[PDB]
């Protein structure tokens, strides 16, 4: 152990556009952290290689890993459908944070999101648990894709993804 990093490749309409990479908090998340970090190596047959992010608010957040509908009605945990919020001592403190995303308290399942600012009215509603490490140009250049409802104006997907170490 350690702090596990996760990276993500990410393209626009299947042009590359870089990689960025993450700092997962096991050490206070271990349950969301490990969720993650699996759906990215996609060592349960299933996670978030190939995945979009289709919703994207710029000045707000890029969020994606609905891998099953791809759509944000979709995803799954590694632990069957949903699981509980671990818990909030982590905050929404600025761009690069990387979070839960979720349909109320107490279901998580695999869409995650990534702050380009400080989003402190999410602070105690979805569970923070990594950093974006490397890469945050790469999440701004793909907020430039976004619009205010959070359709993207072209496809922005995981080409590939997994661990670092
Ligand atoms: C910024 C994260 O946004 C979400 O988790 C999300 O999709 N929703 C927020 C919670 C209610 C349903 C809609």
């Amino acid at each position: 152990m350690v702090n596990p990093t996760v990276f993500f490749d990410i393209a626009v309409d299947g042009e590359p556009l870089g990689r960025v990479s993450f700092e997962l908090f096991a050490d206070k998340v271990p349950k969301t952290a490990e969720n993650f970090r699996a759906l990215s190596t996609g060592e349960k047959g299933f996670g978030y290689k190939g995945s979009c992010f289709h919703r994207i608010i710029p000045g707000f957040m890029c969020q994606g890993g609905d891998f099953t509908r791809h759509n944000g009605t979709g995803g799954k945990s590694i632990y069957g459908e949903k699981f509980e919020d671990e818990n909030f001592i982590l905050k929404h403190t600025g761009p690069g944070i990387l979070s839960m995303a979720n349909a109320g308290p107490n279901t998580n399942g695999s869409q995650f999101f990534i702050c380009t600012a400080k989003t402190e009215w999410l602070d105690g509603k979805h569970v923070v648990f990594g950093k974006v490490k490397e890469g945050m140009n790469i999440v701004e250049a793909m907020e430039r894709f976004g619009s205010r409802n959070g359709k993207t104006s072209k496809k922005i997907t995981i080409a590939d993804c997994g661990q670092l170490e």
